[PDB]
């Protein structure tokens, strides 16, 4: 039960920001924070999907090679699912653009 307790690390960490964004006044520079901690997160999930990967190859080799098409749509998620959550901010085209160039320029030295 790793994946899904990856998974509120970086649920709560969205929710978290997204309470920020109804605040009224927004704190875009508050806003921006939770993101790169919640974005950490779905990072983690990422490099463990491939753990699963081969983990499952030991294991179950048999259905490993079945449940790859699953843990494939794994890691596409982390990345997919991060497109998600900025629609949900981009609702605010005042608070996502100035948050996005920040947001942007924070995660470049990731």
């Amino acid at each position: 039960r790793v994946e899904a307790m990856l998974n509120d690390r970086r649920r709560l960490a969205l929710e978290n920001y997204i309470t920020a964004l109804q605040a009224v006044p927004p704190r875009p520079r508050h806003v921006f924070n939770m993101l790169k901690k919640y974005v950490r997160a779905e990072q983690k999930d990422r490099q463990h999907t491939l753990k699963h990967f081969e983990h499952v190859r030991m294991v179950d080799p048999k259905k490993a090679a079945q449940i790859r098409s699953q843990v494939m749509t794994h890691l596409r998620v982390i990345y997919e699912r991060m497109n998600q959550s900025l629609s949900l901010l981009y609702n605010v085209p005042a608070v996502a653009e100035e948050i996005q160039d920040e947001v942007d320029e924070l995660l470049q030295k990731e």
